[PDB]
RNA sequence: CCCGCUGCGUGUGGC
């Protein structure tokens, strides 16, 4: 029981709650009517009432939870946070909050909470000393985030292309650079699909940004985990403040020593909104960027990192090349001196259909052994050069029609070396 | 015993002195006010405090001693050296200066310097009848700074390739030109280690402005010297402060006839930060770059020489090109004129996997005849006839797979000459 | 031969 659960509830459900326990309501205005209504009873009955939300915290002092429906923002139903409770628990924004509420006072429109006993889901008091995220010592990406399931299906020829070509860990800083219809997105999906199979305990927060609805409809319907979005339809500052509050929200779950794994639709139009927000300070770079455009989204893709003291943050960000546009190129060149994890796809493979498009010679990690074991690493040595001198597109089928009858990727190793 | 003394002991160590004779403490609130009361009840004594730090002085005459650990920036604890010991001992900014301080009485808010016992590593007798900086008399790089060891690891094949390409002496300029991922930060790691075992007289200094936290964690658990690093989480203010503390420190340790080495992770980010930070005149130059932008990263980077007096200054610093935005390019078309060594690394030879990936045709070092011998620079020159009209990647795979099974370079002329 | 001390425009986006 708490607010969450009744403003998902179906209408009817909601109305004959009022209707039999309660004031009866023929539901001529909105359901949040009718949820206000309802918690203004249940007030007056006496019952405590729960409450969740993630904190934003506003320039008086003073806070609002927003919930994950709305995306984030700011709506109708926004429990207040007051500065003292803040100042007590030591509550930073994006820290997720749930506890005992109250209905608004006169003057007030906005609930109000008396009680927390969920911050970051674990007991408030813990909040209390814990290292902040940029006190933490950061590291390079140790643990190994195994994209391959060993099913054998269509769908695991990408992801076991993707452990060879270019390796994940857990604090990878990613890039998915391609061309338009080159097989990004798909990407996007069947990774999700693989951290949600092999690693359940990481926390997967998909982030859609200046995306289509309909792609974000198959997100939210085919990821399991938590989806956020801000379609094209919206404005650059609606992208920026989106990403600002998911990125915090992963700070705060990392400060307390947990896995997060972002996937972003796009950064290149992530990019493109700081731009667009961004005052104009008279440069301007290569492509349309302003000189200081691109420190936010600088810092917003190195809030990735791996922690010495637990917990790790991985961000894998799609991006566009070769489009015909210098934005693109110099948004990509300038996001690839701050990442970590490489990974290209050319338009060539995927004009001739074989998938995974992914381009094996231009596609790569740093720091590849801290991930790999010794024979692994050994193995994908003599893979490369093997595949290096040949082009990209018979060097893709050639791997594809190789590994697609093994089942498993140590299994495909021990054959080429037999054969 | 020192401040930073009291710094660098865990927070068990100095509660557990506070408690067996000092005043008892459950330790409720931060170390540094365990450290004030500590240090006051000590002084209380009777005794006296020591203390350290580097000085920076302020407009108003003042100066305070930053420490390491706050990247030389103003902390909350900062000794106060007032503008009459400043006089007396001629120091200026960047004097790490260590003595005896005092606690803050009423209306003092930090510690305070009383006494002074060592300046630059010396007694305070000797700053009064100095030369400054400005006034030594620059000279071209003759001592020849050796990069090569005698391990015979492939760890030092790079630093090996190094001296035959772009021989590297004492007060010269270098630049290691190259684009994303080619390699210029492992290639800094290598000239540290080299630095570190072949010269362990010189003052190492590390600067990174503007690079990935990860790589700043391996530099401080690496790099056998001093670290002062400035991730792209802070501001470009932050960036240029760090900066000048830096090189003004190494200026006064020059003053005292030292040689002091700086790496600079990238000196295309600090040209960036500046360009940022400096007021608009209207005039902005191909790339986005303000006209006036340049001037003070020029002094930056030109405030490394050889002096004849005694001592030098070695600034060996990574550029970008290769970027799409032509910002990058003429910063280091620009610093090319105020260089000595520029160290070219090719993306295409880095995505062959073979490593250095040195581009050895664009790579050379000015005035090469006063750091090696005639017989040494008549070698290099053969080497050098031989290696231009082959491929920049085919030069490499020759170099690196003729001087493997040599130890030495001296080695490996022997057999070229042979054979 | 006697002297008063010291926004937009342009540029940058731009080939
Ligand atoms: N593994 C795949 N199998 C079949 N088609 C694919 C695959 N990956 C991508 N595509 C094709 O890509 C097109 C859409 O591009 P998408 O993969 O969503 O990334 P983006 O839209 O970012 O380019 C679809 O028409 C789809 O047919
Ligand atoms: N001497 C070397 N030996 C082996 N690998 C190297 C060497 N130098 C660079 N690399 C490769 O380069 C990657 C790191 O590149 P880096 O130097 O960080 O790029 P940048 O020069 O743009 O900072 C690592 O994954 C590493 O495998
Ligand atoms: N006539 C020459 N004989 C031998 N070396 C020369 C000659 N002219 C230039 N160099 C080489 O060029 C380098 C200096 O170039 P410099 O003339 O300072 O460049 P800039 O033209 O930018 O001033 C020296 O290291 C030297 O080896
Ligand atoms: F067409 Be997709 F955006 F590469
Ligand atoms: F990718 Be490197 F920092 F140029
Ligand atoms: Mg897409
Ligand atoms: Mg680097």
């Amino acid at each position: 029981m708490n607010l969450t659960e009744l403003k998902n509830t179906p209408v009817s459900e909601l109305i004959t709650l009022g209707e039999n326990m309660g004031l009866e309501n023929l539901a001529r205005m909105r359901k949040q009517d009718i949820i206000f209504a309802i918690l203004k009873q249940h007030a007056k009955s006496g019952e405590d009432i729960f409450g969740d939300g993630v904190l934003e915290i506003l320039q008086d002092g003073f806070g609002f939870l927003r919930s994950a429906d709305s995306s984030y923002l700011a709506g109708p139903d926004d429990i207040y946070v007051s500065p003292s409770q803040i100042r007590r628990f030591n509550l930073r924004t994006g820290d997720t909050i749930s506890g005992k509420i109250r209905p608004p006072k006169e003057g007030e429109r906005y609930f109000a909470l008396l009680k927390v006993n969920e911050v970051n889901f674990d007991k408030p008091e813990n909040a209390r000393n814990k290292i902040l995220f940029e006190n933490l010592t950061p590291l390079h990406a140790n643990s190994r985030l195994r994209m391959e399931r060993g099913n054998g299906s269509t769908e695991d020829l990408t992801a076991r292309v993707l452990d060879l070509a270019s390796p994940i860990g857990r604090g990878q800083r990613g890039l998915i650079v391609a061309p338009p219809k080159a097989g990004k997105t798909m990407l996007l999906q069947n990774i999700a699909q693989s951290i949600a199979y092999n690693h359940p305990d990481c926390v997967l927060m998909v982030l859609l940004i200046d995306e289509r609805p309909e792609e974000v409809t198959e997100m939210q319907r085919l990821v399991k985990g938590e989806v956020v979005a801000s379609t094209f339809d919206e404005p650059a500052s609606r992208h920026v403040q989106v990403a600002e509050m998911v990125i915090e929200k992963a700070k705060r779950l990392v400060e307390h020593k947990k896995d997060v794994i972002i996937l972003l639709d796009s950064i290149t139009r992530l990019a493109r909104a700081y731009n667009t927000v961004v005052p104009a300070s008279g440069k301007v770079l290569t492509g349309g960027v302003d000189a200081n455009a691109l420190h936010r989204p600088k810092r917003f893709f190195g809030a990735a990192r791996n922690v010495e003291e637990g917990g790790s943050l991985t961000i894998i960000a799609t991006a566009l090349i070769d489009t015909g546009s210098k934005m693109d190129e110099v948004i990509y060149e300038e996001f690839k001196g701050t990442g970590n994890m490489e990974l290209h796809l050319s338009r060539k493979i995927a004009e001739k259909r074989v998938f995974p498009a992914i381009d094996y010679n231009r596609s790569g990690t740093r720091k590849e052994e801290l991930l790999t074991t010794q024979e692994e690493l050994q193995k994908m040595w003599i893979l490369r050069k093997i595949i290096h001198p040949m082009g990209e597109i018979d060097a893709m089928e050639f791997l594809i029609n190789k590994l697609a009858m093994t089942k498993t990727n140590d299994d495909f190793f021990e054959m080429m070396k037999r054969s």
